[PDB]
């Protein structure tokens, strides 16, 4: 259904839909604020569902699931010249741990989305975005500040969830739509046992192929250096249809934030050069237009922005308030953003393509493909260049 040698992925993530993220849908979290006090705001989906209870959580989420993304979005995506979506989903859509606060129902909408994809000639990855115990401690795993995916029976439960996903979506029924199943979003390499993570990836690869599925297996790079995965799941060992997912940002440290625009572009270009050297097919499955970490709650509920020296002992660089509304942006900031987007697009099209995070947000413009396109900052058509050939690829 896809030719990873000859085709380029031009896609968007459908984030904030089946896994809640406070910075993406702040309207669902803000009712818990007490004036300016954020101390009682639930920090993740786990705590949000727990605080509301099962009945209120399901009422509110059904409304969200039914309106956040609809068939109309899929038509707009196709109209904009995109060919692909990545769909994050948590483990709790399929299986609950004993005493999990989560509610279910996401699968009905996942299956509607697969039909909407088919109808609009859009291909899909399904991405297991949160594992039991958390694989990274990020709020977008479902459970912040916990790192227990490799503890207890949590890895085994994750494999059971993947087998369900494999039997449902890795078979003949969706072979014209599903071009990859991503085993686990962003396992936090530095705090995990890498040998056990490799064993988990291998078990997932083998279990899918044992079902008779030919669907590509997508592995996230676990924040390892370029080339780390070259010798893993290789054709020499009869392992095939494997894609590496690299994610790229320049906003989650003080050092990255303090770079001038020219150095931001140099780093983006180098992502392209380095990915070209790798031995697996590879796709940039997550990236954005952000040059700041100013979006409210990007770093988590009740955490501030490094950009204005309010988090992670970062020095003050600039005030976030002026950057929260795209209509208040300076001419210089608009230009820098367009340059940065174009450099990233050229770098990512130099290998398998790109998947922008995300299609939409309530009010965070750096992270919304819609908002950027409508304001002329994301190229439309996506091949248009105001700053051609910044990287000099050959
Ligand atoms: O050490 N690391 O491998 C690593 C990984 C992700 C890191 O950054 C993480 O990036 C994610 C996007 O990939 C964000 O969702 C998280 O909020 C952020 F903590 C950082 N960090 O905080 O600078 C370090
Ligand atoms: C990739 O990173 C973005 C930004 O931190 C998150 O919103 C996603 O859930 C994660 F997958």
């Amino acid at each position: 259904a896809w030719d990873y040698d000859n085709n380029v992925i031009r896609g968007v993530n459908l984030g904030g839909w089946f896994v809640l993220e406070p910075y993406m849908t702040p309207s669902l979290f803000e009712p818990f604020q007490n004036g300016n006090d954020q101390s009682g705001v639930p920090v993740d989906e786990y705590h949000w569902t727990q605080t509301l209870g099962k009945e209120a959580a399901l009422r509110i989420l059904q409304k969200h699931w039914s309106t956040w993304i609809t068939e109309q979005d899929f038509k707009q995506i196709s109209n904009l010249g995109l060919n692909f979506v990545r769909i994050p989903i948590g483990y709790w859509a399929f299986q609950l741990l004993d005493n999990d606060p989560y509610v279910q129902g996401q699968v009905q909408y996942l299956e509607k989305a697969l039909g909407w994809a088919r109808k609009n000639n859009i291909r899909v990855w399904i991405d297991l975005h949160g594992a039991p115990g958390s694989q990274n401690g990020f709020d977008n795993s479902g459970l912040r500040d916990s790192y227990n995916f490799q503890n207890g029976d949590n890895t085994q439960v994750t494999l059971n969830v993947l087998n369900t996903i494999f039997k449902k979506y890795g078979g003949n029924e969706y072979s014209d739509v599903v071009i990859g199943i991503e085993l686990l979003n962003e396992p936090l390499g530095p705090v995990l046992n890498m040998d056990k993570l490799k064993q988990f990836f291998l078990d997932g690869y083998n279990s899918l192929r044992q079902t008779g599925s030919v669907t590509p297996v997508i592995i996230h790079d676990a924040f390892q250096v370029f080339g780390y995965w070259n010798n893993f799941l290789t054709v020499a060992e009869g392992q095939w249809n494997v894609v590496v997912d690299h994610h790229h940002y320049q906003v989650f440290s003080g050092g990255e934030l303090s770079r001038n625009i020219n150095d931001h572009i140099s780093v983006a270009c180098n992502w392209g050069w380095d990915a070209k050297k790798e031995s697996h097919w590879n796709v940039a499955g997550e990236w954005s237009a952000a040059l700041t970490d100013c979006a409210k709650w990007l770093n988590g509920v009740n955490r501030g922005a490094r950009y204005e020296g309010a988090y992670d002992n970062a020095p003050y660089i600039g005030s976030c308030q002026p950057l929260l509304d795209i209509s208040q942006w300076s001419d210089e900031h608009k230009t820098d953003t367009r340059r940065y987007i174009e450099a990233q697009l050229d770098a990512f099209e130099y290998t398998g393509g790109w998947v922008f995070w995300s299609w939409k947000t309530e009010n965070a413009p750096e992270w919304s493909f819609q908002t950027l396109t409508y304001n002329g900052l994301f190229p439309q058509p996506v091949t248009d260049r105001q700053f051609p050939n910044q990287c000099g690829f050959h």
